[PDB]
């Protein structure tokens, strides 16, 4: 043929730079000077030319004693408060614990390694003061850095300089789900973080160092219930993410139910339904006892239907003794702002309850439950049911049920529900300087974020860099200081919720994440410079 | 130190080496992206919903990643209702992207779905939730069946393949995106009780097209190559289909589709959101069980004269011809007896020949009678029910070919039947499990291009595309996309090699089985190569 | 419309075009899926299939797929195929030419390379139809319907599609597939007639590949990675790979050896392959004999069995362990009984006992008068994956001072033979990590040493796998585009071998898992050069 063709059946195998990799594990220096746990790891070796893929391992201890206890899912990531990689010239790269987690949110393997098992995350119960609740375990946390992007090409080079990796830890309270029965006071005193930093080191023969570009995240958290947040000195940004976080400071961080390892939306709902059912349908000899005076427990008629206002509940239990009767708690949990206002009753959220009474165990075994319980219901702190805004008692459960409530202090919760299902941003407005950069009603920016990144856990994100990661200077939003366009102001309009619904009182915090472009220069030690 | 002594000595020069520890950061073309959302123009020209979106801006240099949002309304009233899974994709009948020079790219709704079938995120966004897909029941004429929702449909185009590089460029031209919608009947699963007549009248498609626009400073446009699908649907029950004017094809896909025109599109059961094979079967078993095993005081009533309900003997075994059914129910009242419907659903072509009985498909039924609810709670069911059984339209049980009554269920059960009009069903079953092609033959003109017995072309399709929902596909292009000109099957018009003729050999099915009467349609998809030239407006030319 | 802040932001330096690309005309070729029938040769009477590829138009090939026609299984008894049956069928694969072997792999190593390809594993046979244990009632009853399984033979010629393809310089390429005995791929009970099945069963293979007809092919030399395994002596914590000159990676894992047993196990979960599924299947199998509702003391159990009646209290005390048993709808003439020593193990007559009945804390259910059996509602136990992985032989071994298997004859008849060739660790799920320390020596000097499985963590991380091994990677350089980075050897210094030493964690001698034999497996990936000058040939880099 006359035409010149490109070879698609063969390739010239290039000889690469002569190097040798090695997995290096290092023990750190623990410091507790708010008495926050800080681990410092010093990397200095004449043969370690470059490094990447930082993995922090943590030896979790044996948990002995009484009460309910369980670690948060992906415990290893939740342990980290802040990570900082510095040199003699200063901080090269740094991240907030939540942002590291957010970057690793789609890496299923990294999340599994950090601690995601029935052994770690299911809520285990200790019976004797020497009973083992949790056996000792080791978790591996992948510290994803921009030095991993293109493996050897993106690796952090060491120009005979001392690289220091500083890991700040969140209090153990954050990574633990426990009940009142558990002796947390002793546990918090005795618990110590046992870390070990691992990395892939490279010994390079005649390394030809060239300058590079690195993306670094920056978050700004707005004031409690303020729908505005501003990121200053925005000169070269690659992306801008916007999300909400719930503030549970006004509460005691206690919740009725938790599903454990099983983390699906249905799992959260089923756990809640199970916890309520114990007090919702009662088989007792005469009127049930051990409930507040405020509680309205009605006997189920021969018809099987109990009418709570317009809501009808069908309750039918088999093998009930002749001396006993079937009862229904018509106001298990209720909320109202006024005496002549809408009432949010959890008992009204049930339509059908069927089961069989066990004479052997003296308890009701529920077969089928027809309800309208949602993720939000499972995400309401117990404090909000008994808040000052409520004209009613609120929590009409038994003392036995209330004692089973669990403290959840997970630092990385988003939205207003445990699954971040409910979208509470009705409108988004992003301003560069004073002019509107972007505005939306629907979460189309989140839809694109989820689509482009092939993620199911996305955020309302504005991407400015669609340029390949390999051999390219990232495309950034250019600033105009003279025109005043040197800042990014975000304003949201929260979705209007009913005042008589307890979720309305969940304090919100707007989080704005900005990824800034920096230049890496290895001339006279490792140093990073902000692009301006 | 930290590095091992064996490593240090191994390294610690003359040969030229490629730098693997650093890279030259190239300065890219100066551009700025922006997510742009546009409201369209609704047209009803029979009376097909057509949305037109006009894109014309001097600063929108290029665009890609088309996302069509749809506002689903609040569904109020009585009866059973639910949307089909991935409702957003099923909503689309045809998509066309055109310019002043004509159509640039166009796709059939099913082919867009087929291209997005492996994108789990895109399928979730289009409408895949218990809130949307489970069959909800309305009790009062003002009861809310379904709350309003917004779905997002990703219109995957060849302009997304290599992001900015593959993007559709606008040479100061008007780009028009035309979306033709399928009737709402297709995207809805409802019963007779539901007022569909009022719903069909009141329902309107509310769309909004979104895309990633790019403002490029001094754009250097170069010509490109685009692959465009083209389907041919063969005649009802015919095992042949031919694609004409095949000059430069990159691939050829072959699959089967059922035709339910001869039926009223009604089916006994539907699993809702839970879409697994077992879910479909369990739903069917659950729907049948209500009439299959009856606890009654004397012989059961409310069943046709044709029904043969036999009392279960002390041994527990009821013999329906060769088939033995073991039925044992606990807590049965002394005044009542356990009964078994021995011919719940039956089919036969001749007066005393072979019979396909659904009751014979059960071997063991165990449970406990509830005195409180006056109903039987089934514990364990041993059966041989398959996906095909759940995919048989009710019409075929009561067809003229059947010598028997067919549907011997209660009127209560029959009233619970659901209309399913999903436009993207493949094969002869709801899960496309049953492979009905015993042999495939592809002819380029008069000569055999490819032939197979097993679905090895589907195995390669699934393997190469990392898909679990593949088709018998012949790929001709194994060359990297965008970077090169795609490898195509070259035509020979003179010899008569300007057409692809597909011939299949369907599996031979039993005449006494209702699935035999399910009309089939062979679908052949051809991906043709086209050249994109941006000289004096955007234009595409077929490679010949 | 574009926003005013964007237009003003944009409206001399050399820029790379990111919005357009020059469409290169590729090498003129035509692909074709080619399927070939082989030559079956039984000459240990191992099934060997040979496929000869020689055609003037087949210039190059890649993506080898082995089809396998599984027959209809008729008769009586319990039968089921192993998960990913197609991969388990293969014992060895060899691709050779007139110059010799180009590339070869062990069946387990091919499986290990394809372990993360979900599609390839599904194609090989992963269904409820194939993997659940079906039961045949009549001698003419169909246990399993005939099926076709597709096995993807992943070769280094698939890495960069057309670029990495195996070129044929007018040479005869022979693909040789050695099969494992059908015993390995089958889970059956004693009731099943395996003797007749093993005689009648024949491997029906067909090799498929993507052939390419290239016009004026410009062949250039390439680099290939080839695996090599070394299996250590039974229970030996050391293994050595000789002639290591240019290795890209080194994997280390453990395998159980069930030669000292009859390969029979109490339970198997079928298609459902999760850890919980394995445990639940075991609990279900034990429960039949664990809690008995009988009129007077239960019968049909060995003299050695200690079946105690459950008191009004509901608690039965087996030494320190307390079992709460409460069953509803029990007839007045009948009583609730608990087998206090269903399975037990001890090395000394009056010492520590490992009792499976002690592993249960609560058992609740309801007696069915209609079916005359107990339907269990909730079971609170401490049963683990190891328990489900103990062969029945070890419960009744000579080491045991007790009888061991105190189950009913009915339960014992339900035991299944499992001969899966690709089991790792000491449990069916390879959950239990038994390596306490790993030591790798290149020559006589320590190359790498670790306590924790940080090499496995990196393996799982870098390869995006959930089924990883303690692996040492030496090549972090891009595949095909570059010559792979390898460990360089020094023959003169004796640095030409990789010696692996492990420290296994020791189990309790009174636990039946201690008597499960281990085997250390060391995999070495060596670099080879492919030269197509005067036929296809591979040369080891030294």
């Amino acid at each position: 043929d006359s035409i010149k063709r490109s070879n698609v059946f063969a390739v010239d195998s290039q000889i690469p730079t002569l190097y040798m990799p090695q997995y290096i594990s290092l023990s750190g220096v623990m410091t507790n000077d708010d008495n926050q746990a800080i681990a410092s790891f010093e990397i200095r070796d004449q043969y370690i030319t470059a490094l990447n893929h930082l993995v922090l391992s943590l030896e979790l201890p044996e948990v002995k004693g009484m009460g309910r206890f369980g670690y948060v899912p992906y415990v290893g990531y939740k342990c980290i408060n802040h990570v900082s990689i510095s040199s003699c010239n200063g901080v090269i790269w740094e991240i907030e614990g939540e942002e590291l987690y957010n970057n690793c949110i789609n890496n299923t393997i990294a999340l599994k390694h950090s601690g995601y098992s029935s052994e770690l995350n299911d809520i285990s119960i200790g019976l004797t003061p020497n009973d083992t609740i949790k056996e000792p375990s080791t978790v591996y946390v992948y510290i994803k850095t921009p030095f991993d992007v293109e493996d050897t090409f993106s690796s952090l080079k060491l120009s005979d300089s001392k690289i220091t990796v500083t890991v700040t830890f969140n209090p153990v309270s954050d990574i633990v789900i426990r009940d009142s029965s558990f002796d947390f006071e002793t546990f918090n005193k005795e618990f110590v973080y046992v870390p070990e930093l691992s990395f892939i080191g490279y010994m390079v023969k005649n390394v030809q160092i060239k300058p590079s570009f690195i993306e670094k995240p920056r978050r700004v958290i707005g004031q409690i219930n303020q729908p505005t947040a501003t990121v200053t000195e925005v000169h070269a940004a690659t992306s801008l993410s916007v999300y909400t976080k719930p503030y549970y400071g006004n509460t005691d961080n206690k919740f009725i139910s938790y599903p454990g390892y099983s983390q699906d939306e249905k799992d959260y709902i089923d756990a809640y339904v199970s916890r309520l059912l114990d007090d919702l349908v009662i088989v007792s000899d005469g009127p049930p006892t051990g409930y507040p005076e405020s509680a309205e427990i009605v006997e189920v008629p021969e018809d099987g239907i109990v009418s709570i206002q317009d809501a009808d509940v069908y309750v039918k239990i088999d093998n009930v003794p002749d001396n006993m009767s079937v009862y229904l708690h018509t106001n298990l949990l209720m909320f109202g702002t006024r005496k002549n206002s809408f009432i949010y009753n959890i008992s009204k959220k049930f339509s059908a309850i069927t089961g069989t009474y066990s004479d052997a165990t003296k308890r009701t075994i529920f077969a089928h439950i027809s309800h309208s319980i949602n993720i939000i219901d499972t995400s309401i702190p117990v404090s909000l049911w008994t808040s000052q805004r409520n004209v009613y008692n609120g929590d009409n459960r038994s003392a036995e049920s209330k004692a089973k409530d669990l403290f959840i202090n997970d630092p990385f919760i988003k939205g207003i529900d445990f699954k971040n299902k409910t979208d509470i941003i009705s409108r988004l407005e992003v301003r560069f300087g004073n002019d509107v950069l972007y505005s939306e009603n629907g979460p189309i920016s989140r839809i694109y974020n989820e689509l482009l990144t092939k993620s199911n856990n996305g955020t309302r994100t504005l991407t400015f860099n669609f340029t390949p990661k390999i051999a390219f200077r990232p495309t950034t939003i250019t600033a105009n200081v003279s025109r005043g366009k040197d800042k990014l102001s975000v304003r949201v309009v929260y979705s209007t919720m009913d005042v008589n619904h307890p979720i309305y009182y969940v304090q919100k915090q707007l989080v704005v994440v900005c990824n800034d472009l920096y230049k890496v220069s290895y001339d006279q030690g490792v140093s990073i410079t902000k692009i301006m």
